[PDB]
């Protein structure tokens, strides 16, 4: 059977969120077999990034919902209400459709869109996205042994 | 198509909001293809968003709602519960309704009401109103691509 | 056609929330007055408030409840849990029952009891009071313009 | 007809924690004489609390639960998401049954094991066991005032 | 009659997840004989627990069931709104199942993988196994109580 | 006989600055009546008063010398760093020259130019003042029994 | 040859205070007696002890001397720049007098002047009075075993 | 003598950031002239960054050519390094210099809450810089004055 | 040419720091021997130690000095100004007298008096005073080397 | 006529901080060879740089010193007193001897001993050499025009 998962990106920090997108794509489409497919939807910010999950997760066409995007401190506002309710709000989707959801929502100590602040960031989130990527296939295998 | 959106602003620094919620409309007017229609809402403060927000969606009038208010640390009373309450509610609600809720509810690091403070936000809270605006079209859009 | 509006004040530094109290109704009476009636309800202290609020809430009778204490750090036992499921419970009542909630529910940087602390917010909460009468006239005058 | 109150007690700091219960049942008996009637419940640790609470409730043999505990900072873990996931879940049981649930759940600033910081919420827990019979007794004589 | 436990334990810092896990097994089967049955569950991150805990509550088969992680800082990212979310993850699956969930979703101040943190929570962990053996009889008779 | 006492005040909130001068040449005439004489010097802010409180302590024409100002926190940039120099800089100044330097430099957990601050410390300074005017007099009397 | 130990206590919240110099003499003549003298020296507040200290020291009666005080945030004004300065100045001078400084100057993590907290420190100080009392004792003879 | 005489003023300005800081230099000369023309004169000495500040201010101050010395930097948290140590260090420093030479030093090294080396940010302190210059001006032309008067 | 180096040692906890002063000078015989001898000084606290490493120094007899306790958070009082007057106390007695001062003055982020804390502290000592033997020889012999 | 300029590295975490002193070594010869020559010199850890500094300055021999370090919190003490007594120090160094003191010592925010944060650190430090070494050069002409 071939299993659909979605993955939600925020657009905020696109060049960055994209490494662990590609890379996610990568784990989950190179195991390529049919067994799995990954549809990818844009979304704004991560604040948009639960009611989406929700939506697509209600379709019942997909085995799980990867969120993902760089949540940070701009030095301006505070950035961790977004976060929190980002977060607990994955939770709360997850919990009420019975669908799974894994988070790539990431939020950093420290974060000035610095040329070497910018530079690890973009090739960590890649790291992120394999390892997200594997995530996903294992909860849905764990699924199965219950 | 045309397509409601309610903004629910608060009138706390109505000031530094409206920059936000004009800045919204124009946006939403250049990006929007004539296909928006926007209704303001006055809300004493940004705890009485959550619940007007909801109270419009309900009404199935509209497509989204547009939570914007300027939640600051007066220095006197801790502003955390009442921004975190509000942040919350709103994801809450747009959960519990189905309708999009966008959030230009903003709490900034140092807000000491001097004219520094005060202008600059005047002034950046134009910059948020568009990036609000861009969002509300996107998220609306993304959804129309969500069979 | 007369609108009431629960207060349910808690009994911690019932000094300084009383303040609040009579400034919301001396305020309430003065910019509408006529057009409402308000009733006050006793609570223990803040924690007993949502659950109070979300039964007066659902007797019908009101139109909007006001929720007001003073919850401080008296350097013992940290404060921040409580006031947050306050505030958050408050939010939590007033979305399942669709009645308004205000909250004069405030917690200060900074309160030692001392004359002059308590003396700032003996005199700050009639000013809090006022704004929250306000805020309960305008939010019922809002809604009231929702095409619902 | 005698009213019935569940107090659901952690078994950490059992020593500390059991000030506050006996307390609470001394000043409960103090200012109820034969109006109530106080049951005690054994749970390990804080954050089996809110379900025991909401089964207690659920059962309808009590007017009000009592949750009592001290969850301090051990200096190894974080005791926060704990703390915090427990007030909010009596907030969340109460709300939900409609019981009340009194909070006697305390986090102290600090707590490092010492005879002296021991000594002194032994035998301030004792202070929060009467303060939590007065709030019991009252928010419950204070619903009978609400026309529900 | 049998009563069975369910554990689901994060694989995230799993060496040191596993002693919780093996002695809160020895403990289990020490204080409760042959009166309880333990089934242990591989959950990716301490994010997965929460939903894998409803769905094996969800299956009444389990009396209770045990989440187990390392949640912390890696000196990256921030680690409190995951932390957050599963600690009151677990506490609303519980309340909604009605089935206990105890927690050994642990975070400790510090942890930096040294030699000396490393070594210190390997060793900690069985200690909470074992206190959550404990826990977990204790509340089931406190339940049968009511 | 009399005794000369030297203020040294910053300008930076002069308004609230002067509470506490004026409060402390009050107190310091009605405990002190004649024994004592104020002489009042114009520094521009908090971090100035070190130095010119040493040169004043050098003139060996006070018996004593006050530091007042106000240091917080605009919200822009950080002010524990001057207000620390100028507290660790008066015991310094004290120390080597002999001199007895009291300090009325108080830095407030808030202050945010809004009307309820101002007020508040302006009004809380006069009380400051006051202090500071008894512990000039009670260290002076105790640097006496000091054989 | 008698050696006398100079405490300088401070006066804001004396209560507290008198309970660790109290202690402080008890102890200093239980374990000593005949042997040690004390000569307490009373000053306004703790940022006066430094100067007190030295000026103590440098007249060569004393063995040692020990500064003692109750330094809290009182909830309006910040409290650290004051302690830090007491307690690194009670370093200065007996680094550059040679005369031991004994620190019984203590900043609580929470005092709010209230019923349990004032009766809390005002016990505990004595435990920090004999504390003090066998430190004193101690360093001296520490320091009379070195050439 | 009687007064005819001119008062140097040296300033030595950081490198960091040197956009923002010479905002503060220029307000600074600008004020500096305008209400103490001829009666004063500026050098600006360039430094490496903030914690050179102090040294130079002391080598200048010794020489005696002096009136008084203007320090001027911009210390920011990158992101990377805390910048707590050095900001407090040049802060303490001068106060040592001054204290030392008994040359007046006033500090115009500055320390934001937030500076993420953004459009907006960068701006702000752009623009805001000369405000503190100019303030600076007024500062050392008073301190000198009140000093007149001891 | 056998220097002599002095060890100012706290009584305070003197249990837990004991166990770095005997980690020093077993270390110092381990690397040293017959090269350098140890002498050890109670003192009272940390608070004491400055003073006590200048009058030592000042002697002319000593090599180096070994300033060495345990600084923690009580949970009643603030440690934090003790700690910063002591590690400046010993900086500022080096550069006077010209006596090499090295720090074993330890502050945990957090200790409190338990079984757990007490322990990895009394073990973790011996680690900071062999730590302390190298850095003392090491800087004793790149002095030489100007 | 040559200047030469004394560099004081401590030895904790030695494969990083030589990357900035190498980075010095090469950026100091490339831009004015010949006219400087750089003296490297050893101290166990950064509390030592001070009075090392010192002793080196007190010598006439150097136009400037260089104290390199990197000091982190390691999860177990505080690392705030050391730091700021050893930038604290450096000051009070060159203000005394009037011999210019350069700061090299670095305190990051986070740093867990891991392949990405040593990885990133050991890169990041050779542009700290470099700042280094162009302030050095600029500092010294500075003070010529004096
Ligand atoms: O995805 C992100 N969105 C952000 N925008 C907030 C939110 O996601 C929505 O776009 C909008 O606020 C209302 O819908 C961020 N910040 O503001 O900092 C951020 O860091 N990351
Ligand atoms: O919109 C805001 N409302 C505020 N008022 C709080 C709340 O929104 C309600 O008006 C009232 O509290 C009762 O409902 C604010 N502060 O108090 O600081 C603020 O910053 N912003
Ligand atoms: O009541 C408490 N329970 C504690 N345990 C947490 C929880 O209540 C359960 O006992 C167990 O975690 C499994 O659910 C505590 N600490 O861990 O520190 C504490 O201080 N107090
Ligand atoms: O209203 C308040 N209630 C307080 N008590 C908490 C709660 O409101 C209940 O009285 C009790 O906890 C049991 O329900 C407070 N403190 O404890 O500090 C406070 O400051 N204010
Ligand atoms: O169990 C853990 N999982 C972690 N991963 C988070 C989450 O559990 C999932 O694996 C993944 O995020 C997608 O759902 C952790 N950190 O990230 O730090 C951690 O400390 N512990
Ligand atoms: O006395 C003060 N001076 C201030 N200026 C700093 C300093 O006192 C000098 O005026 C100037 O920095 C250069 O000498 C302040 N702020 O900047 O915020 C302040 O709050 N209080
Ligand atoms: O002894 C104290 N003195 C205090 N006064 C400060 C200082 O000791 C002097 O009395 C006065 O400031 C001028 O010399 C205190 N506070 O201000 O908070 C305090 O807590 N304790
Ligand atoms: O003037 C500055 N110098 C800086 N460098 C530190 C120092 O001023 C010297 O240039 C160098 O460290 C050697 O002394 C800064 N930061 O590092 O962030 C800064 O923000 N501002
Ligand atoms: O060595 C220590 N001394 C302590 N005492 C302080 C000081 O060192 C002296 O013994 C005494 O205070 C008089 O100077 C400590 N605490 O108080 O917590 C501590 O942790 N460690
Ligand atoms: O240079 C460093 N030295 C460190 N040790 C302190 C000091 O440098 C000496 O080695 C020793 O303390 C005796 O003086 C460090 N930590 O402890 O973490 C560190 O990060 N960096």
């Amino acid at each position: 059977e071939t299993v659909r998962i979605a993955v939600v990106r925020a657009r905020w920090h696109a060049d960055i969120v994209d490494q662990c997108v590609s890379a996610f794509e990568a784990e989950m489409a190179d195991i390529g077999g049919d067994r799995f497919a990954v549809d990818v939807f844009d979304v704004p910010g991560a604040y948009e990034i639960p009611l989406h999950a929700r939506t697509l997760a209600e379709t019942g066409r997909y085995g799980a919902v990867l969120g993902t995007a760089f949540v940070v401190n701009g030095g301006i506002y505070r950035h961790e209400f977004v976060a929190s309710a980002v977060i607990d709000g994955m939770m709360n989707v997850q919990l009420s459709t019975g669908v799974p959801v894994l988070s790539a929502v990431l939020t950093p100590h420290n974060y000035h869109d610095s040329a070497e602040h910018h530079r690890f960031f973009f090739e960590h989130f890649t790291v992120k996205g394999k390892e997200a990527a594997r995530a996903c296939v294992e909860i849905l295998a764990a699924r199965e042994k219950i």
